[PDB]
């Protein structure tokens, strides 16, 4: 953009309350360590992205077992709802809400395109979730 002028998306990627988010996983992982083996395995399983799942703020619903999911690119939101959802026994009535950088994925996006938009220097992307629709709520 030179001759022309480059736009800004509109709540997409943009991460205006707390920036990239507070996770546990970070906090009791060094980053040098989270980047190693992230690099890693974005070599050994290309076709697969990794990500971490936790609980977000306040949230009031069951705890993940696990975090850490290798998951395929070609893997929607939906489907990774769908996922989540069934490893928390999460009764029908049961809303979840993935977050981004506090902001909700479309629920159609690959986690190829959440990866390539939102993954941080580890190379790892990090999902919150909740039972509201709104982080930190
Ligand atoms: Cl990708």
């Amino acid at each position: 953009i030179d001759d022309t002028f480059l736009p800004v998306p509109e709540y997409i990627n943009q991460s205006v309350p707390k920036g990239s988010m507070k996770f546990v996983y970070k906090e009791e992982h060094p980053f040098e360590k989270r980047r190693s083996e992230g690099e890693k395995i974005r070599k050994k399983y290309p076709d697969r992205v990794p990500v971490i799942v936790e609980k977000a703020p306040k949230a009031r619903i069951g705890d993940l077992d696990k975090k850490k999911y290798l998951v395929p690119s070609d893997l929607t939101v939906g489907q990774f709802y769908f996922l989540i959802r069934k490893r928390i026994h999460l009764r029908a009535e049961d809303a979840l809400f993935f977050f981004v950088n506090n902001v909700i994925p479309p629920t159609s996006a690959t986690m190829g395109q959440l990866y390539q938009e939102h993954h941080e220097e580890d190379f790892f992307l990090y999902i919150a979730y909740s039972d509201e629709s709104v982080y930190g709520l």
